[PDB]
C-alpha cells in the first residue's frame, strides 16, 4: 500500500544523454542510434531568438558547426536536417545504450517521467503531466533544454517531450520528438501566454479511487449523478467535461473497488461544492490530477 | 523555476538490481562486486514467519537453495553468509555495472530515494524520508522486499535503506545495507507498532526557503522569533525542535534568499497557527517536510550527477 508521485527508472535515458554546442550555444541532446534530437533553437544566437528564420540559419552552420559531447568525449557529426522544432545530427556510431524505443505524441492529461538534465549530465527524474493548456508544471532551469520525457513499458522507452522553454508564468512548453510543439507555442522569443488551465476530471478520479484502494472512504456517498449533470458541475469548478471514454478507461478502477464512475462522480461534485473540512486524501489537502488512471493501476495492484 | 518532488537517477542502481529466489519466494537483491545482498526472510516460508530462528534456518540452507538471475543470466552461489538482518550471497561472477558505493545509516528527517523493484525489475523511484519514528511512507506492493533506498553524491551511491516489510498501519519498514533495522522491527510475523511521529521542522523550512526562490513570498512577515519562542510553538504543534545545527545547515538558502532563518520562522510559527487562509505554497495547501535543505539546494542549483 501507499500512493506515491513515481517516476520510471531513468537509467534507460541517461544512457542517451549528450551536450549540444552549436557556437557558443550549449543545451542537451538525446543519442538514439545514429541520430542526436535537440530543439533546434541551438543553432540560434540570443539576439537570434528575437525574431528567427530557422531556415536561413541553418544554411549558415554546417555539419562541422556542430559539436556533440557525450560524457566529455566529443562525436563526430556526419549529417545535419530539421524536422519542425527539433535538429537532428547523424553522428558517426550508434549509441551503444541505445534502448528499445518508439516516439509518441501524448494527449493532455497523460503523465511521463521527466529526467532534468544540464550539460547532457542528470539532475534529477520526477513525474509531470501534459497540462490541458499543453503545458508542464516542470522544474527546469537555464540550460536545461533538450531534456527529455517518457514513458517505460515492457523496456521499451516511449520518448514524448523535449524540453524547450520557460514562459513567464513558470511552466514549460516542449515539442514530441518529431519536433511539433506541445500547444500553439513557437520556439521564439515572444508574447505567448499559455491560455487558462483546468482539471483532469479523469485523473482526479483515478486518484480517489487511489485513496479507496488506501482506505480512505469518509468521501464516498449514497448520492449518484449522470454525466450531464456532473459535466454542469465541473465547468463550475472549472474542470474538464467528462466524457464516456473517459468513464470506460476508469473502468478496471471502478470493477476493483466495486465503485461506479458515476457515483464516484457524485463524490467528487461533494468535494467540490463543500471542500474537505480540514481532512485529506491520500495525505492531500486538495484534489491531485495528475494520476492518470493507467499511473493507479500501477501502484495499486 | 518550479519545484518537484525529484528523485535521484536511478541508472546506476538499476544495474545493480537482481532475483533472489529461495524456494517458492522470489525478492529482490542487491549485487555489488560478488556479493548479492537482501533480506533473510527470503529462506522463511509463511509458517517460519511466525517465530523464525534465522540461524537454524540458515543452516538448513546450502548454495544451491538459492536461485540468483541477473536479467536472464543466471548467477551461481558460491557461499551464503547472515550479517544481522541481511543475507548475504557470495556469487562467482563480480557485477561490472558495479558502482562506486558506500553502506550509509541515515538520520530520522534525511531523505533518500527508493527504487521500486519487483523480480529483480526496477519499476519506478520516488523520494521519501526518514521519520522520526524510524518508517518511510513509501509505495510497496508484494514482492517488493530488497528494493534500496540512497543517495548519490556526484558518482558514489550512497546505500542506506532495504525494503523488509509493510507494518499493517501501511508505513514501511527496513534496514540499513549492514542488516540493523531503522526502528524497534523486527523480521518477524508478530504484533509490532511504530512510534508516534513528528514533522522534521528543519525540512518545512528548506521547502519554504525553495518556495521564496519560485516567488512565493506572501507568508513573509517582518518578524523575526527566537529560536526558544519558536520552539514552544513548535512543540505544541507537534513540530521537531529545532536545533542551532538546523539552523546552520539552513544557511546557503538563507543567504541565497537573504532571509534570515529565524525570520522564516516567524513565517512558519504563523503559518502553524492560522493555515494558509486558502492559499497554497509551491502549489500544497499543507507544509511539506520531506525537502532537505541540501534537497532545495541541489534541485534549484541544478546539481547534477554522473
Ligand atoms: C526563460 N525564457 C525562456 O525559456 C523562453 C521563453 C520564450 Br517566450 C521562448 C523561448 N524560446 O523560444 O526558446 C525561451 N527559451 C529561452 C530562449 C533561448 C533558448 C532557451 C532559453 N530558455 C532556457 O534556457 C530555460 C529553459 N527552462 C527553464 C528555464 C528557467 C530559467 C531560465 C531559462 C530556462
Ligand atoms: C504485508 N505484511 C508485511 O509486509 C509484513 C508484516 C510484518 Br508484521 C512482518 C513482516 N516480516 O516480518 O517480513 C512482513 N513482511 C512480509 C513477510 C514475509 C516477507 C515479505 C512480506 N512482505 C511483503 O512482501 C511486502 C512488502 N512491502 C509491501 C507489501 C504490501 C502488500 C503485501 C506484501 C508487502
Amino acid at each position: 500500500s501507499g500512493f506515491r508521485k513515481m517516476a520510471f527508472p531513468s537509467g534507460k535515458v541517461e544512457g542517451c544523454m549528450v551536450q549540444v554546442t552549436c557556437g557558443t550555444t550549449t543545451l542537451n541532446g538525446l543519442w538514439l542510434d545514429d541520430v542526436v534530437y535537440c530543439p533546434r533553437h541551438v543553432i540560434c544566437t540570443s539576439e537570434d531568438m528575437l525574431n528567427p528564420n530557422y531556415e536561413d540559419l541553418l544554411i549558415r552552420k554546417s555539419n562541422h558547426n556542430f559539436l556533440v559531447q557525450a560524457g566529455n568525449v566529443q562525436l563526430r557529426v556526419i549529417g545535419h536536417s530539421m524536422q519542425n522544432c527539433v535538429l537532428k545530427l547523424k553522428v558517426d556510431t550508434a549509441n551503444p545504450k541505445t534502448p528499445k524505443y518508439k516516439f509518441v505524441r501524448i494527449q493532455p492529461g497523460q503523465t511521463f517521467s521527466v529526467l532534468a538534465c544540464y550539460n547532457g549530465s542528470p539532475s534529477g527524474v520526477y513525474q509531470c503531466a501534459m497540462r490541458p493548456n499543453f503545458t508542464i508544471k516542470g522544474s527546469f532551469l537555464n540550460g536545461s533544454c533538450g531534456s527529455v520525457g517518457f514513458n517505460i513499458d515492457y523496456d521499451c522507452v516511449s520518448f514524448c517531450y523535449m524540453h524547450h522553454m520557460e514562459l513567464p508564468t513558470g511552466v514549460h512548453a516542449g515539442t514530441d520528438l518529431e519536433g511539433n510543439f506541445y500547444g500553439p507555442f513557437v520556439d521564439r522569443q515572444t508574447a505567448q501566454a499559455a491560455g487558462t488551465d483546468t482539471t483532469i476530471t479523469v485523473n482526479v478520479l483515478a486518484w480517489l479511487y487511489a485513496a479507496v484502494i488506501n482506505g480512505d472512504r469518509w468521501f464516498l456517498n449514497r448520492f449518484t449523478t449522470t454525466l450531464n449533470d456532473f459535466n454542469l458541475v465541473a465547468m463550475k469548478y472549472n474542470y474538464e467535461p467528462l466524457t464516456q471514454d473517459h468513464v470506460d478507461i476508469l473502468g478496471p478502477l471502478s470493477a476493483q473497488t466495486g465503485i461506479a464512475v458515476l457515483d464516484m462522480c457524485a463524490s467528487l461534485k461533494e468535494l467540490l461544492q463543500n471542500g474537505m473540512n480540514g481532512r485529506t486524501i491520500l495525505g492531500s489537502a486538495l484534489l491531485e490530477d495528475e494520476f492518470t488512471p493507467f499511473d493507479v493501476v500501477r501502484q495499486c495492484s
